């Protein structure tokens, strides 16, 4: 466990800032305040982790999700992050994510972007 | 809001079983339980949506995530959905998702799946 | 091999229309015309094959790119199928795209959708 | 145009190179040979590019295949890479890719890997 290997704030390639709290049981609950995009502010966070990971040298498996509405604004959209956990000197979250926007039915083809963020606890 | 429209039960082209709760403030929570892989049972699930949609005919951005660990089986992965719900007759929610294991840093390239999985009331 | 299987006219869930020629080393050269987006007319196409699959009956992996420039239009963005082929009395390519923008560095994290294509040979 | 740009030897974190040629029409022809995973030696590889670019600052659009197929191993699958070239001193190709391999249809859901490689022509 991970717990506290998790637990704090996180900074983003862009310069976007991640705060969150591990749970004994794997939550993931926090705040969120992108760089860049349609956005403004923190927005809540909520998410899982694998609270009994692998002991072989393997990272911890976690992801989560931000709705991208708060009291200031609303981009219609979602994004997820999944990845992984590797602890250590030089900490890092590596994650791939989904960023859906919600649009029409003839639009739906164009709705997803996808991308990758690397976290680490210093920036 | 779509908070009535997204509360219950619901069924992938897999035979997998989404059970959720929307939250009047944007929250997801529920059980998962999937048709495949090294899955047993429900596990817990949490995530976002927009809880203030566009009234143009767009859908409703959300995402989820299940870390793959419960009293049965730890899968030492999570898998992320993001997507949008579009409402009606023939309700939907509309998936891509990520699927990441825990791995050595050798092996963090093949580290992450993804697909699609489309989620209705009936099956 | 499914080089005759592959060869000839395939059209998608938007109605787009792919055709290609499979050649015995593994080649698929042809042409792509898309129903959606910033496209008209006619885009060439190149990929590759597993020109020896598996005979357990499995698939049979493929993918190819167009570069949406030709004499009418030039989208500055590049699609890439990955996927695989399915024989019999229902053939079909089941693929996962990746289509990026050209962007300043500055947009990049904006620069890439994702989706899913489902193509057959009737519609 | 970048085609004196993008034409020759690159490669990637993982220790891959990447040989190719750009020709005049977009055409990318040349040679892979990956650092890890099922593969030896050089395979095919074929893509497209954006041979006209925008002159604002954007990068390249483009993207290649490669089926894992040669003279020495069968891999039954087939990566993608979606992305741009950013031309300059220290020029690079920022790509995401996906990975398909040839299954049976119930294992479908688990055929296709995701990820992201960044090229240079140092290393
Ligand atoms: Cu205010
Ligand atoms: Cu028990
Ligand atoms: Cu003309
Ligand atoms: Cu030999």
């Amino acid at each position: 466990r991970d717990e506290a290997g998790i637990t704090g704030t996180w900074y983003n390639q862009l310069g976007s800032t991640f705060i969150v709290t591990a749970g004994a049981d794997g939550a993931l609950t926090g705040t969120y305040e992108s760089a860049v995009g349609n956005a403004e502010s923190r927005y809540v966070l909520t998410g899982r982790y694998d609270s009994a990971p692998a002991t072989d040298g393997s990272g911890t498996a976690l992801g989560w999700t931000v709705a991208w509405k708060n009291n200031y604004r609303n981009a219609h959209s979602a994004t997820t992050w999944s990845g992984q956990y590797v602890g250590g000197a030089e900490a890092r979250i590596n994650t791939q994510w989904l960023l859906t926007s919600g649009t029409t039915e003839a639009n739906a083809w164009k709705s997803t972007l996808v991308g990758h963020d690397t976290f680490t606890k210093v920036k």
